[PDB]
């Protein structure tokens, strides 16, 4: 579909940004990380804690896959 | 550069999902369908956590990307800004 053909290119993209951007991981990390203060006052850190300990197995998962496997995962392909 | 790309892509690809919403009966049930699955990659009294998190929270989830502009998605999740 349409947003599977986007997903594709997009996941695509972002395995040539970790292959080419040297800070891109780390932003990205940061930025969801500061995405979890919305949470309560003792769940921000849970949520902080459980970046620090799954982005590293989320990051190598997706550069050891193709693009339209990775679609196929998340649900947006096939 | 890549990362520039990364947020087009997003921006493109979490529009044309607010498409498939408004447009597919089906869209968001087969989605849904297909994470719950994904759960049971995980241990088996908490695959069925993961399945009933997905059910409690799906509501919250598409309703609030619903009446969101998809550059704000794209900059929650970090792929823009």
């Amino acid at each position: 579909g349409d947003v599977c053909q986007d997903c594709i290119q997009m996941v695509t993209d972002i395995q040539t940004a970790v292959r080419t951007n040297s800070t891109f991981v780390q932003a990205l990390v940061e930025h969801v990380k500061e995405e979890c203060d919305r949470l309560g006052p003792g769940m921000a850190d849970i949520c902080k804690n459980y970046i620090s300990q799954y982005s590293e197995i989320a990051i190598q998962m997706m550069m050891h896959m193709q693009p339209k496997e990775i679609c196929a995962l998340v649900g947006f392909c096939d």
